[PDB]
Formats: structure tokens, sequence, C-alpha cells
């Protein structure tokens, strides 16, 4: 038991990595599992159940018309609708077709009714297109478009607001380092939609706020678990490898690179590593920097290759630092080498997947079509991995 349903795992440490000199965020987290049967590999990701921000829950309250102390059976123990709104409704994203019917089934304005189901209707696939998910505009946003829908409170989280999905994190510690906690590294989402609306991410400003037990005893705590994932080391250490993250996409990596530093105590070289990692500035966006060092410093990472986003006056990203080491880039890959990219699917991801094609022509001698097969081949070989989001 107790994978596909979430263990309650309170938060020991939750510590902001960047600098005071950085104005954007990440944070630090490790999930205390003592005590639970939850058990991880290195590679693997923890999923993460949080809640809604209250006043994102006022606001779904104001436009409903319900009262927060009633006490309903979502679909054992009722719960409140303040608590429903909070931990089991998607409130902030935008409600898909089926939900704008519901609403308008119960908009006694009939004009209010009838651009409802115009927007879900096909004649209105252009228009919910645009003033809808291209605006990501919220099912809140929606239903002060139109006051006058008013489901009920079953209607409400049975078809209009979709259940509150968990929230996927790469694991950036390994099990031999630290089996007793889960390590989780979480960038601070916060955004402005094109319609004007200032979004704080969900799942990202909990943890940026959650309350450590290293702090605390009441501390923060969400129910969590692990997803099996293949983003995995491979089995000999000698194997050379490759590894792409940038920004937030460095996490999956700092487990790997606590996985070989703790083998290597008693286990055998490790053969070439190289990591590829780019932030924005040296003063502000390097997150673990000395553990970085330390693992340089120690052998578990053989060389350490960064770019910088907005430091240097040259605006440097991994992919350009790839093709300065594309040359060796493709020895590593002649000799066996695993590589592995990790981060915004895309950006980054994409010009990562350029680059690669791009390199391997330059000691390949293989036109597009050939070099795209190759690629390919890395990848149903097990060779290329991508844990992208
Ligand atoms: C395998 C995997 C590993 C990951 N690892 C990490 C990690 O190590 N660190 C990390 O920080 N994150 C990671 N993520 C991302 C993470 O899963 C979440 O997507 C992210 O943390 C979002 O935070 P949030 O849930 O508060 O954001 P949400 O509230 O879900 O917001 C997410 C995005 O939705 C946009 N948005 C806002 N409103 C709307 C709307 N109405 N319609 C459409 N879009 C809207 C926002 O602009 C924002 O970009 C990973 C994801 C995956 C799948
Ligand atoms: N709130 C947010 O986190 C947020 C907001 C808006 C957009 N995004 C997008 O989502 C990504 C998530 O950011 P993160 O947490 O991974 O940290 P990040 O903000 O992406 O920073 C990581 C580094 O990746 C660089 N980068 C940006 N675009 C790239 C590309 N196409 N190819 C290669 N490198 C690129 C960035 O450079 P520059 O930033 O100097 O361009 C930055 O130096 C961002 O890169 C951004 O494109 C995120």
């Amino acid at each position: 038991h107790d994978a596909q349903h979430p263990c309650q795992a309170n938060v020991a440490v939750r510590r902001e990595l960047h600098t005071p000199a950085s104005d954007r965020s990440c944070t630090h987290l490790e999930f205390d599992i003592a005590g639970t049967g939850l058990t991880y590999e290195t590679g693997d990701h923890v999923g993460v159940y949080t809640e809604n921000c209250p006043e994102v829950v006022e606001e779904a309250e104001r436009l409903l018309g319900y009262s927060p102390d009633t006490f309903f059976t979502i679909h054992p123990s009722p719960i409140t609708v303040r608590n429903a709104l909070a931990r089991y409704a998607d409130l902030l994203n935008s409600p898909k077709k089926t939900s704008l019917v519901a609403l308008a089934t119960y908009a006694s304005d009939p004009a209010e009714a009838d651009r409802l189901r115009f927007l879900a209707s096909a004649a209105g696939k252009d228009e919910y297109a645009q003033w809808v998910v291209a605006s990501q505009r919220s099912l809140l946003e929606v239903m002060a478009e139109f006051p006058s829908a008013k489901p009920p409170l079953g209607v409400f989280f049975a078809a209009v607001a979709p259940r509150l999905q968990p929230r996927y994190y790469s694991i950036s510690s390994s099990p031999s380092m630290a089996a007793t906690r889960i390590h989780v590294t979480c960038a601070l989402v916060h955004e402005t939609t094109p319609a004007g609306r200032v979004h704080k991410g969900v799942c990202s400003t909990w943890i940026k706020n959650a309350v450590p037990s290293e702090e605390s005893k009441d501390c923060s705590w969400a129910p969590i678990f692990v997803r099996q994932s293949n983003f995995k080391l491979p089995a000999d250490p000698s194997v050379p490898i490759i590894m792409i993250g940038p920004g937030t996409g460095l996490a999956p990596f700092r487990g790997f690179l606590q996985e070989r530093l703790a083998q290597k105590e008693s286990g055998a070289e490790l053969g070439p590593s190289v990591f590829f990692f780019g932030c924005r500035n040296s003063k502000m966006d390097f997150i673990y920097e000395d553990e970085l060092n330390n693992f340089l410093e120690q052998g578990a990472l053989s060389e350490l290759v960064l770019a910088f986003s907005r430091q240097g006056p040259t605006k440097e990203y991994v992919q350009h630092k790839m093709a300065q080491k594309a040359s060796e880039i493709w020895d590593m890959i002649s000799q066996g080498a695993y590589i592995y990219v990790c981060g915004d699917a895309k950006g980054m991801a994409r010009d990562v997947h350029r680059v690669l094609h791009t390199i391997v022509q330059e000691q390949g001698s293989l036109d597009s079509s050939k070099a795209e097969s190759f690629v390919k081949n890395l990848q149903m070989e097990g060779r290329y991995l991508r844990d992208v989001w």
C-alpha cells in the first residue's frame, strides 16, 4: 500500500536557494519520510498535494454563494465547502468546455446562458481558444463574467471544477545519502496572464512558505507519494554520462551526484561525468554552488560547465556551451555515454535537442536525415533521456 494514494509527510527543512540579491526565488524542501513505507530511487519524482491560497478560496465562495460551514460528502467522513475549495477544487485553471456546459445550465440570465453555450459550442471554438485558453482565464474569472451561473454544490465539484492535481517534482536527493528525507528543489512560479491576472503558482507558493520542523513543531505537511521514473543512472558507473539541466533542471542531477558519491566511497572509479548547468547570474541564481564545488572537489562530477543567461555581456545558454565542447561530447557518445536533459521543455529542451542534431554531424559527417535517425536511435537504446516539463 501507500503509493497510489498519499502519505502524510511533514516538512523537515525549507530553505531559500537564491541569494537576497536575486529578484526570483527557489526553495529547498526536504520531506521527512522516517517511519513511513515510502521508498524512492535516484531519478524518481515526488508527487505533492497542496491547497489553494486563502484569497483564491475567498473569491470562489463569493461567486458560488455557498455557506463555507456546509458539510458535504465529496464523491466515510464529510468536509466543509471551505476545505473542499482548498484541497480538492482546481480553481485557477481554465474551465473545460464540459464545465462551461454545466455552468450554462445554471445561468439564469439568457445572454449569459447563450454566451456560455456558445463558448462551449463548435461555432465558438475559435473564441473559446482565444478568450479562455489563450488568455489563461481561470474558472474564477469566467464565473465573474457570468454572475448568473450559480451551479449547485454537487454540480460544482462533479462538473465545473476538476480535482486539484498533485504537482510532481524531481527528487534532488539520493537514498544512499539521505534515506530518511525526500529532497525537492522548487522554483517560485509567479506570472501575469495575458488577461492581466497575477497568478501565484499553487504548489510552488505553498513550498516557498512551508514551515519546517527544523524551526517549529507546528511544521507544515503534505500528502506525498513517489512515482517510478526511467530517469536513471547507468548500472555500470564506468559508463560516461552527460547531464544538461540548467536552472531548476539541476534537481535530478543533484541526486545523481549523491548516488555515485555515496557509491564511490564504497565503490569503483565512477568514470567521466560532465554536468552542463546554466543560470542567470553568479551572485543570484547559482543554486547549490558549494555542494557542486564539493562534488567536483571529491571527483563525483568530473567536469562542470556553466553558461550565464544574464550575468555576462554575452548572454550564454547551455546549448551554446555544448557547441564549444561539441567534439568532446561526440567522443563520449562514441564511448557509450548516456545523456540526460532536464528542465524547461519548450525552450531549453528544444534548443538542446537541436544542438544535438547539429552537433553530431560535426564529427558524425551525417546529413539531417541521417543525424535525425542516429539521435533517435540513442533514445530507443535508452541512451538519451529527457525529464522536461
Ligand atoms: C517531472 C517533473 C519534474 C518537475 N520538477 C520540478 C522541480 O524540480 N522544480 C520545480 O520548481 N518544478 C518542477 N516541476 C514543475 C512542477 O511540476 C509544477 O508544474 C510547478 O511547480 C508549478 O507550481 P504550481 O503548481 O504552483 O503552479 P500552477 O499554479 O500549476 O501554475 C503552473 C503554470 O500555469 C500557468 N497558468 C496560470 N494560470 C493559468 C490558466 N488559467 N491556464 C493555463 N495556465 C495557467 C502559470 O502561468 C504557470 O506557469 C516539475 C514538473 C514535472 C512534470
Ligand atoms: N516564474 C517562472 O519561473 C517563469 C516565468 C516566465 C517564464 N518561465 C519560463 O519557464 C522556465 C522556467 O525557469 P527555471 O525555473 O528553469 O529557471 P529559468 O528562469 O529558466 O532560468 C534558467 C536559465 O535558463 C535560461 N533559458 C531561458 N530560455 C532558454 C532556452 N530557450 N534555452 C536555453 N536556456 C534558456 C534562462 O535564461 P534567461 O532567463 O536569461 O533567458 C536562465 O538563465 C524559464 O526558463 C522560462 O523560459 C518561467
